[PDB]
């Protein structure tokens, strides 16, 4: 145990590894792990979309970019308007977790309609890869052109085959399989810093060996089920649970 | 089998790799549904050159693995770059080479290089980010070496066997050996059967 | 032993040339050295530990093989050392230089052609391989080994919650053994039992 | 509710610094955010 905690200090102060590689190569908590790499100096967006509008045969077509998986969602629109940016805005953040938008300086994306879905649903809203995306969706619409008979059906052909039928990057993944891992983790890092406050608002008066004082107060890091992981002095440690007061800390 | 191929091939227009990997078909056969059509691999490996600390870093990724290669030179000419890409060629088995519109990937000796290796050497979102992360890992480490250089092989080692990120959760270089292993198998069962 | 690599110096036309070779292959690696000293010594080792997993290193009883710069690069890099194959290795790429010679107008670019030729136009063996074929064969089935006895017990941190019959609520976080396509075994309190796969759902609960 | 007695608690240990037990029986909130309002205050403790 502490045997695992030491190999991983010393791997870590040569190598500067993250926590989920530690956790599962030396076989620690995670919880020790992540603080590990949080007491290091130098070790210290799956949230972020794009927009824009475009035209083909006459129409309006908006398109929004997950960035960091190049993930696919576009509509055909009556108008340009921003009433209707604002319901596509509405329904994107309805169904996908939003809470950044970049846009560039348009007249219906500079609107008052925009300003309210933004404030309703609190967006962060940014001025200034869309391109790149209206090129590769405009090369699949007129791969398939000739097996729809409207446009609206050819647009979300194409977003399903650019979504689900096309494989590249490093390990082979379609933008679904892509966006799903990155929200996932993204979620098993939030969890595990909430059990990290809740653990972290504790105190502990240990007794070393060969002593009857009791030590100063260390914050507890992991309370196991005979053991004991403290942080003192700049030093992790493993105390035995019968030398050791658990009590209730108020240092807000 | 085929008749499948051909039906996903009509709806979703797949190419002949993606065919070959889900329906288990000889690649004769996914090349010859994809040249049908009128509408429309394990050593491709892309080069780039930078610049740090007034140094020049050359940089060669393997693209199916994100494996690096990283090396320093005093000079920006094309003989150390035939000579980078004669030692990568000798190590790995290099195929398809991708590269930019450079001046030093528009020469005689890269030419003669790739005329004697047998090299397809190609021009035009992955070696942009390797290159990224291999400066964000020379910064991080870079107070425990005195030279340049030895932090370069340094950033290189810990990207390659220390980095166990991604989806499936494998390194660089466990992941190159088994994309080659696999490969190697798959062209003795086609050439067997 | 599938990771273990032996290194050694030689001159040829005035230079040094400095070769190191994977043992249970053959494999070939080779550079030309301005000198002799500990630095390019260990800056050799440092790219070729950086290229290729190294974990047990053999050598002789060198001027630059035993010097302080060779044992940081062993410490940083968790190599084992010993000090006493290479010497064959060293009659064929001498032999191969010989052959091609007349292509190349410096010494070096014939180095690495007759590195290139030796490590994948040389075939021959038992099963009719080259080196380069043969080591990574040999490294890919040793990962598959140890990567093996780690992902099964990955594979038994996931957790089912699933439902019995003529009975409308879900029952407790059972562990996965296997999922299959029309049925899923569970290990449910010290008990494997055998659930259809559409009474169950597998999570790996973040809580 | 006690919303109301959370923020006129706070605006009475803002003048005189009570202790929690006092609090939670005058303005009858639960003991754990009157124990938060003597833990926020620098100058007082939970005792
Ligand atoms: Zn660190
Ligand atoms: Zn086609
Ligand atoms: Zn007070």
């Amino acid at each position: 145990f502490l045997d695992g905690i030491e190999k991983a200090q010393e791997e870590h102060e040569k190598y500067h590894n993250n926590w989920r590689a530690m956790a599962e190569d030396f076989q620690i908590p995670q919880v020790v792990a992540k603080e590990i790499v949080a007491q290091c100096p130098k070790c210290q967006s799956p949230k972020t979309w794009q927009m824009d509008c475009t035209h083909l045969e006459g129409k309006v077509i908006i398109v929004a970019v997950h960035v960091a998986s190049g993930y696919i969602e576009a509509e055909v629109l009556p108008a340009e308007t921003g009433k209707e940016t604002a319901h596509f805005l509405l329904k994107l953040a309805a169904r996908w977790p939003v809470k950044h938008l970049h846009t560039d300086n348009g007249d219906n994306f500079t609107s008052s309609a925009v300003q309210a879905v933004c404030w309703w649903a609190q967006i962060e809203h940014t001025f200034s890869v869309v391109e790149s995306m209206n090129h590769q969706l405009k090369t699949i619409i007129t791969q398939i052109r000739d097996q729809a008979e409207k446009i609206e059906t050819a647009v979300q052909m194409a977003v399903l085959i650019h979504n689900f039928k096309r494989k590249g990057g490093i390990g082979g993944y379609s933008a679904g399989e892509r966006i799903i891992d990155i929200i996932a983790s993204d979620l098993q890092t939030t969890k595990l810093q909430n059990q990290i406050s809740k653990i972290q608002n504790f105190r502990v008066y240990f007794r070393e060996g060969r002593d009857q004082q009791w030590k100063g107060p260390a914050t507890l890091i992991w309370k196991g089920e005979g053991a004991v992981v403290i942080q003192d002095g700049q030093d992790l440690k493993v105390v035995p649970r019968r030398k050791c007061k658990i009590i209730k800390d108020y240092g807000r």
